[PDB]
């Protein structure tokens, strides 16, 4: 018995921890709604450390917020989207709010002015201090903040279009770059839990090709499966990969979009 | 809004034995003693929250404090001090303080490895074997050793073990320890980081006292050191080669990511503190 940091389940494993496109309402109750009071837990228990600062140093509750990381097409969006509507279930603490790290990115006509179209995705494309100042914000505890918004059909951010974020008892931060770490402060120091959503690289790809191609429709797949090799196969190596072992909670998908193992940060 | 909350001494002052170079009394009751009050208040709220993923898997915990800075800047007394003051609470008692030195490689590996002129960088170190000990001690493991240093002998003290026995909280004063890179770390398992902070032509001084104060006073003491003036000369190379870098490249950015900053003046004084609220 020589110690490690997580404890890895199966889908039965953890299963077995209730208290009682097209997403599958099994792995729902399954997966989700179990993590889903873990958090919950961990929401009032984090208030408590916040509110001891407080106390020291001599107004609601502070903003909870929640990362989730992993590769584009792997499932972040629906994966998030779904614990907005489980956390949100709870009336100790709702008003969860879901915010997308895409509509951060330059917009194209900036991109091309730096030389970035090809590092499209990469944590040089997005604007960090404007996506920072607008986290910090919303856990200062802000009465209100805008975030913009990204266009996968126009294929570019939608200008002069503005999510707002009201003063919420949980926020969701999904992107590609999220679980960051560099020189200078960052988003992933802000979170008080984070979320990969994991699968097999030559594997993913098959769900982004499908992706792309679901949303020429022959051969362009061509097209497709060459953006992979140039833009999202790295990035992927280099910048989100290496983040997951910082993660609390990991969700290995497998080859079917099901979900098999489970490591999680117990320390 | 910005995440910190910066404060001057006298601010921070009205929020309210042992040896070391000399450790400025007054110090303690206007800077350290308050901080440490701080810890406690986590400490306590750090356990609740632990106990809640335990609640949720269905059956305490070390705290684990990071120290970080440059070498000479004073991170060894500034912990060594925190240990004194954390231990007197009851509450919480058996704070153990264990210097990362001691998990460098010891010299003879370095040379086969070419990394004697990168010495206390982070490719000095043995990560895994610093980590599966700290990962240890925060698991509840019965007890965990750890090797030690030698500042005198210039390298690691064979066969040396300094003990840690499931301790309350643990102190982790190192350069490097609040880093981050593609293996999980240390820094991952901190509940609380400390920058001790100064300015960088000025921490030069410093050093170069440190060194000239240690090889004289107490080293011409057993001598069982090699000049007594002008090996100043080798002193100050030796900071602009390896101790200025390695400040600058591996140490001072992860400075934000700290979880109290502690700036220290020209001669030793604690002006400002910058602190993460959030």
């Amino acid at each position: 018995s020589e110690p490690s940091p997580y404890v890895e389940f199966d889908r039965r494993q953890w299963r077995a921890l209730r208290m009682s496109e097209q997403i599958d309402l099994l792995e729902v109750e399954e997966v989700y709604l179990p993590l889903a009071r873990l958090i919950h837990l961990q929401v009032a228990a984090r208030q408590r450390l916040f509110a001891a600062t407080a106390e020291f140093l001599g107004d609601r509750p502070v903003p909870f917020i929640i990362g989730v990381a992993g590769s584009v097409a792997v499932g972040k969006s629906t994966t998030a989207r779904v614990l907005q509507a489980l956390l949100a279930r709870w009336d100790h603490h709702p008003r969860v709010d879901l915010v997308t790290t895409d509509g951060f990115l330059y917009p194209n006509a900036e991109l091309q002015r730096r030389n970035l179209m090809h590092r499209k995705g990469f944590p040089e494309s997005y604007n960090r201090r404007a996506l920072m100042r607008f986290v910090t914000s919303v856990k200062s505890g802000s009465d209100y903040a805008c975030a913009p918004v990204y266009s996968h059909l126009h294929y570019d951010i939608i200008p002069g279009a503005e999510q707002v974020v009201r003063h919420p008892d949980i926020l969701i931060l999904e992107g590609l770059n999220v679980l960051q770490t560099g020189p200078t402060l960052m988003v992933s120091d802000l979170f008080d839990f984070s979320l990969y959503v994991d699968a097999r690289i030559e594997d993913i790809e098959q769900w982004y090709v499908s992706r792309f191609l679901a949303m020429s429709d022959s051969q362009a797949v061509v097209a497709a499966r060459e953006i992979w090799r140039t833009i999202n196969r790295p990035n992927l190596v280099e910048n989100i990969l290496p983040t997951r072992p910082r993660a609390t909670l990991v969700l290995r998908k497998d080859a079917d979009h099901s979900i098999n193992r489970l490591r999680l940060r117990k320390l």
